[PDB]
């Protein structure tokens, strides 16, 4: 499946750099 | 039911959220 | 089983709110 | 995979933490407009 | 089989950081309001 | 089914560190 796969993968990498930026915010406001 | 057609809008929303973000912190680094 | 499509489904569009306001963050801290 | 049972009530509480994310957003957009 | 059991503790990991981070929102929206 | 779990543990993982960001942020805006 490119469904269960595939979108699912694009999904969880989307998260991923959510995450990346949200550290990058606070490590902003932190500053 | 499928889950193909909702995990592609979910992934697609939360690209741009990804991109938001991304814009926000940019912007909190000026 | 695939009344989680429609879980889903609502989690997705909360996704897009989450993407709408995001951008409207973004502008405004842009 | 074996929802059996729980998985449908776990993505319930999940679908339910993102709508209260939200609402939230939306409050924390409001606040920044000015 | 393993794999259910494993989506029991994966999906109880996402719901709950999906629950502080809901909390946290709301702290951050009454921060932002004042 | 084996993979759609990995991709579901690599989406938790990342749901854990924008949390934890997320208190740090909240943290930061405190006062």
């Amino acid at each position: 499946a490119k469904s269960l796969k595939e979108i699912a993968k694009s999904a969880a990498a989307a998260l991923k750099e959510i995450a990346w930026s949200l550290k990058e915010i606070a490590k902003s406001l932190k500053g």
